[PDB]
């Protein structure tokens, strides 16, 4: 049902979406979840698709709540098919996400004009509609070593979250 109260009842206060195609945020969204046990928390990585963001407004009611997303770019800057549902709400709504704790690591490549484009819309959006961004926008490039995009940023994003919530 509500992808808040799954989080509720099982322990976790991490939630990690994957925007994916073909496999690769989602290995990323499963790899920050289980990270998330080394710092005294507790994850679970999800797909967008099967729940309703709307929800996002009644992660507040979890201690130490953060939501991150991984976020892969197709077509003319479209998002992933698991992810146009996201993106469609993203767009039209108008909901207040004050207390919303988020983090996005986006997956691209920069030879595509539109570089990230899913990855910086979310960042971006999610700030408007009111939550408070924990830690830097990561920009992951598949022309060069996405892999080492990706390790660069998450050494840095666990201080930073560890930081941030004591
Ligand atoms: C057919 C296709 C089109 C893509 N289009 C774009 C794009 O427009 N912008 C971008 O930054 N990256 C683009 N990318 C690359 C990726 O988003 C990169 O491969 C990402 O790692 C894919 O993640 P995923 O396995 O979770 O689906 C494209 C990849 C493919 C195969
Ligand atoms: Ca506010």
């Amino acid at each position: 049902s509500s992808f808040v109260e799954k989080m509720k009842k099982t322990g976790r206060n991490i939630i990690v979406f994957y925007g994916s195609q073909t496999g690769t945020a989602e290995e990323f969204a499963n790899r920050l979840s289980k990270d998330a046990h080394r710092y005294g928390m507790r994850g679970m990585s999800a797909d967008p698709e099967e729940y309703d963001l709307a929800d996002l407004s009644s992660l507040p009611e979890i201690d130490n709540a953060l939501v991150v997303f991984c976020m892969a770019t197709y077509g003319e800057g479209d998002p992933t098919d698991n992810a146009q549902d996201f993106y469609d709400w993203l767009q039209e709504t108008d909901v207040d996400l004050s207390g919303v704790k988020f983090a996005v690591f986006g997956l691209g490549n920069k030879t595509y004009e539109h570089f990230n484009a899913m990855g910086k819309y979310v960042d971006k959006r999610l700030e408007q509609l009111g939550a408070q961004r924990i830690f830097e926008l990561g920009l992951g490039d598949d022309d060069g070593n996405l892999e080492e995009d990706f390790i660069t940023w998450r050494e840095q994003f666990w201080p930073a979250v560890c930081e941030h919530f004591g």
